[PDB]
């Protein structure tokens, strides 16, 4: 089980990707990248 360590790492990287998925008007605390 060596990939197990990678999973915990992906949580950090992917965490940034979700930022694009939570670009809805409902979410709070998000400013347009200008």
């Amino acid at each position: 089980k060596r990939f197990k360590k990678f999973f915990k790492k992906v949580k950090k990287s992917v965490k940034k990707r979700l930022k694009k998925i939570f670009k809805k008007p409902m979410v709070i605390g998000v400013t347009i990248p200008f």
